[PDB]
């Protein structure tokens, strides 16, 4: 009954660095989660796939912390745990199964919601069980029950991923690290770092980054929003970008290429 609730700007809680006002509820316990979800809500993970508009959102924005950030690689892993932590912890433990998720700056819950992945593997591959809170109760699902597709899930309506069990296998630490090194090599062309990740989806048999590059769109700038000079499928925030500027740049790309956004827009 004593969870932290505060007014924030979502620009401070997204990797893109844009976003207006929201009421943030930081939940540490199952009872606090039950209370936070009594009115309309959204769940915020690491904010790495969100384009939040300058007006912000009116709903309660829930962050999972406390018990939801504790983990055991061989047991339950809280959904508020950072996926980059688990990738490194698995290597340390000689546990294979997360290597293909290197470089994805997600919380576990966000990685499940967006079935985050690379050419090497996806979040769904690494799951044994998923606890989802919906309709006022906690339920346990196998991943085959969650409607996974390419960078997609079909969670129960209003579902909050709270905890998972991972599917991992014993391998030599050095081998795990070699696999991770290939993932790192494959990601070398992405910006030395800053964004909400890939802005656009790839059309069937096409590449968004390559298409944007060939169209000469790298370097186009609206205010402080710019198509990265390093990778065509990244829009970067050069300092004080507004979401309006990012959307304008998106529209400019879409005037040239029939691309759909990979980012989710709030509200
Ligand atoms: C530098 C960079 C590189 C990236 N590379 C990749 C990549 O290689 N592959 C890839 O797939 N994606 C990539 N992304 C996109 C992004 O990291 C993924 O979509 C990631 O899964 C989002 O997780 P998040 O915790 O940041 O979620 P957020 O952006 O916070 O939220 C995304 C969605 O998940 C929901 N959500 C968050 N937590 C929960 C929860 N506990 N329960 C239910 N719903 C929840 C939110 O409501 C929202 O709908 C990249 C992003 C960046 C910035
Ligand atoms: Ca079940």
């Amino acid at each position: 009954e004593f969870m932290r609730v505060e007014r924030v700007l979502l620009k401070d809680y997204t990797t893109l660095g844009v976003g207006g006002p929201a009421e943030l509820w930081t939940v540490e316990t199952r009872e606090e989660l039950k209370r936070a979800t009594e009115a309309p809500y959204r769940v915020l993970g690491n904010g790495s796939n969100l384009l939040v508009l300058d007006e912000g959102v009116p709903e309660r924005v829930i962050r999972l912390a406390g018990e939801f950030q504790t983990y055991d690689l061989k047991g339950w892993v809280g959904a508020g745990t950072l996926l980059p932590l688990l990738v490194q912890e698995a290597a340390r433990a000689g546990l294979s199964g997360l290597e293909g998720l290197l470089g994805i700056p997600a919380q576990v819950g966000g990685a499940v919601k967006m079935n985050a992945g690379t050419r090497f593997g996806e979040m769904a591959d690494a799951l044994e069980a998923v606890e989802v809170f919906h309709d006022g109760a906690f339920h346990v699902y196998c991943p085959e029950e969650l409607g996974f597709g390419y960078r997609k899930s079909h969670l129960p309506p209003g579902g909050i991923v709270t905890r998972v069990r991972l599917k991992l296998k014993e391998r030599p630490k050095e081998e795990i690290l070699r696999r991770m090194a290939e993932v790192d090599r494959a990601r070398k062309g992405q910006p030395k770092r800053k964004s909400a990740g890939c802005a656009f989806k790839n059309p069937p048999g096409q590449s968004a980054g390559r298409l944007i590059d060939e169209r000469g769109l790298k370097g186009l700038r609206v205010g402080d929003a710019m198509i990265s000079l390093e990778h065509g499928n990244f829009i970067v925030n050069l300092g004080q970008a507004r979401a309006k500027d990012v959307l304008e740049l998106v529209r400019r790309v879409q005037e040239e290429l029939p691309l759909e956004l990979e980012w989710e827009v709030w509200p």
